[PDB]
């Protein structure tokens, strides 16, 4: 509808796949080469489905900060025959707050879904499903099951992936450029 939705759509149409694990279907962001991200609660194993094709997992790393605290981001290298467009130059270098973000989801349940979530707070610490978690972004939208893995963008920046909600607020894990060197 406007330039925020324009940037979000450009990311969805080239840099997402539908990932299926034994824990469900997730929006999965491809970042560069065969490297993608997914919430750590997806419990990626040795095999994953990518757009309903059986795909070997070459590497999966559940990130933690240097306090050894959960970040809720898993970096997956896929045995896929095709590279992603390199979008690392759209990743923030530091923790920050943002204005006027969009959360974008693409699954079998929610295809072509875009949500203007407004202001994004650097929330920091969250007890996420009982797990202490750092580098959490918060937005005041009532997000629902099916949105985990959704991509959070502003114009020109890919800032996080949706990992949870409390019925009134939604929470994303930060993406930082330093995760993908």
């Amino acid at each position: 509808m406007g330039p925020g939705f324009d940037f979000a759509q450009a990311i969805m149409k080239k840099n997402t796949v539908i990932a299926r694990t034994e824990k469900g279907e997730f929006t999965m962001l491809g970042v560069y080469d065969r490297v993608a991200v997914i919430p750590t609660h997806a419990s990626v194993g040795e095999i994953i489905y990518i757009n309903d094709v059986e795909t070997r997992v070459l590497d999966a790393c559940a990130l933690r900060d240097l306090t050894d605290t959960n970040l809720e981001i898993t970096i997956v290298k896929l045995d896929r025959n095709q590279k992603f467009r390199d979008i690392r130059h759209f990743l923030p270098r530091c923790e920050d707050d943002y204005n006027d973000a969009v959360l974008s989801v693409h699954t079998s349940k929610f295809p072509n879904m875009y949500i203007p979530v407004g202001q994004v707070t650097n929330y920091g610490f969250l007890n996420l499903g009982g797990t202490p978690t750092h580098r959490i972004l918060m937005y005041n939208f009532p997000t629902r099951a099916g949105q985990c893995g959704g991509v959070v963008t502003t114009t020109g920046k890919v800032i996080g992936i949706h990992v949870g909600g409390n019925g009134a607020q939604g929470f994303a894990a930060m993406l930082l450029h330093s995760y993908f060197t």
